[PDB]
């Protein structure tokens, strides 16, 4: 049984922090790492191996069409049910989420090879910039 | 352009902490969140959108051939340089990482339909079990 190909999902984890302390990994990093799950992807072809380990905190998917108001559940983020309306205003993707939180939504657009995201809630605006891999 | 298709990886994130307290998220989740990185895949069909978001703490990618020494820089973990060599011991894949840490390496093998991983460094053994997806 030398074939280890596949996508492996962690089931159990013994003495993880003690091992990280042996590596002298700082306390704050250890306390975040002990929470998350782990997925190991192994691509094996003869004697040539490739591993990739991902930490992952939370996943988040959503599908919609512009102009169609739809009831959405903010999976993993805060687990709230909201009515969402994504519309165009020029070539900026603007969404307003109706619910128990004041002034909630986001704005998306592209300039060059960069995605520009602005999330708003209350008087807090979070500005993120993405690069295309 | 209104076309936002592609995989995007976050490169900068501002006021994410303030935006999150606006959503009444506990400070334990906030400390985990402000240090991850987000991968967003956008599937677009004119006006029908589909977003897939992944937040990730750290990644550990390796590629090697069994039986040939390879230099490794453990950025993402403890940031050390080691001389790694991977061999088979029957059905057990054995790796030795020669460097500053004593007895540093790991062992990986298939048992039943599960993958077993034992990470060693000095006196500490981290044991992990994986199921196949
Ligand atoms: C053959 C399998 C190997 C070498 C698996 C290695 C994975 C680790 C040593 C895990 C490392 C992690 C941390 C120390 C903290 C957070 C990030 C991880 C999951 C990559």
């Amino acid at each position: 049984t030398r074939d280890q190909n596949g996508t492996w999902e962690m089931e159990s984890n013994e003495n993880f922090e003690g091992y990280m302390k042996a590596l002298d990994i700082d306390f704050a990093t250890r306390k975040i790492a002990v929470r998350l799950t782990q997925t190991l992807v192994i691509d094996q072809d003869g004697d040539n191996f490739k591993f990739k380990t991902t930490s992952t905190f939370r996943n988040y998917d959503v599908d919609f069409t512009v102009g169609v108001e739809f009831d959405e559940y903010t999976k993993s983020l805060d687990n709230r049910h909201v009515k969402a309306l994504v519309t165009w205003e020029g070539d900026v993707l603007v969404c307003v989420q109706k619910g128990e939180k004041e002034n909630r939504g986001w704005k998306k657009w592209i300039e060059g090879d960069k995605l520009y995201l602005e999330l708003t809630c209350g008087d807090q605006v979070c500005r993120q910039v993405f690069k295309k891999k």
